[PDB]
This record gives C-alpha cells, structure tokens and sequence, in this order.
C-alpha cells in the first residue's frame, strides 16, 4: 500500500498530497493543479542515500505519513519536503513538473486513490 | 463516508471514478463521472429530479443516495460515452436507474477535480488509518 499523507493534517481541508513510488524512485507533492517531483536519476538517489547514510527511503517516508511528521515549502517552481522521525530530518529538493508531463501522472494519481479508498472501504467492513 | 467505485471493476487500472453530492446546508442531488480528465455531472435542477424520480417511480423526499451506494458497493453500474453525452446505470438494487450526464464546463470542472483528489487522499489516509486499529 504506497504510503501518502496530505497538509495540511489538521481538520482545515487538505491543501496538498505528498507521496512516493516504486524504489523509478520518487517523491511527489501535489496540491492537484501543479506537480512537483525530486526527480531522481539512479545516480542522483544514491547520491542523496550517500549524503544522508544508507539502504531504503520509502520506510522512513511511511513513518513521517503516519506521524502527520512531513513539512513542505512552496515557491514557485521549487519546493522543499521535509521528513523528520529518523537520526537526522531529511530534506528533498523538488522542482516543478512541466505540465504534459505531470498530467498523466496526476489522472493516473486520481483514478488509483479511488480504487482504493473503494477497496480500503471494503476491508474495513470485513 | 460518502459513496464511490472505480470502473472498471475488478482488477483492472481505473478508468473512471463515479460518485454523488448532496442530501445532506443540504444541496440538490448530483452525480458525477469523471476519467480525470473531464467531468460529468447529471446536472440536476428541482424539476428535472422530479422527472427522473417519476420516470422510474420514486417519490419526492427519497433519497438517491442509497441506492448509488448500493450499486458501487456491488460493482453493478454500467457506464456509456457518446463524449458529447453520457449514461449512467445503476442496478445495485431490483429495479435498474438511467441517468443522462452532460460535460461539465472547465471553470467549474477543474476546481472541482481538485478538491476531489485531495479529498480521496484524506479519505485514503483516514481509512488507512482506522484500519490499522482492527
């Protein structure tokens, strides 16, 4: 289940989405208009893991979802994600998705939400 | 939770998302069909719900609301696209529902989707999160 959390967490309205994907390795937050990504090469992650000290960021990323723990700065076509839990807080650089590319992602984002939040209603009946 | 399902159903990616607004201030009924990149909306007035409640013998002060819920619950709602128009069909229940989608113009189209995506995202979260519980 792809960890994600939104902001802000309080019970005023989500104002954006954060999430990850597979370890093509990424971070995205979105406030559903715009996109931002890290946008990591392969050489660019280990990079990051090496500064930092690695072997896995996605279960560091779970943790800041589930403490409501992810800080994000927002200008313009550069934003900052901030994951504090572990040793040291982690900072990810984003720069904005142009938007051909964002778009696709963002239906694709939309449309898998809703198959789980249908399927996520199911297991909680059970 | 307010109702929704995915289509195609089963393990298939999404193509579309279908849900529903009001009968809660308490606004008309509304259903609504998107692939994400446009929407649809059964574009409700007084009159026009009414006619439809009539058309297949329903009365004034039923709410649609369940019935929707129980056709996303079952996966049994059937979905057409002219583009230019759409049907909805619901037959969660015994007797079957026809519904008559026009596009949605983009000033109001995208605020909507907007909403509808973080919207998911708490939802998936706070469902998640009252999971993990049981």
């Amino acid at each position: 289940s792809p960890p994600l959390c939104t902001l802000p967490p309080g019970p005023e309205p989500p104002r954006f989405v954060c999430y990850c994907e597979g370890e093509g390795f990424n971070l995205y937050v979105t406030d559903a208009a715009e996109l931002w990504s890290t946008c990591f090469t392969p050489d660019s992650l280990a990079a990051l893991k090496a500064r930092f000290g690695l072997e896995d960021i996605t279960p560091r990323f779970r943790a800041a979802c589930e403490q409501q723990a992810v800080a994000l700065t927002l200008q313009e076509d550069r934003a900052s994600l901030t994951l504090s839990g572990g040793p040291s807080a982690l900072a990810f650089d984003l720069s904005k998705v142009p938007g051909p590319e964002a778009a696709p992602r963002l239906r694709a984002l939309t449309l898998g939400l809703a198959k789980r939040v249908w399927s996520l209603e199911r297991r909680l009946a059970a």
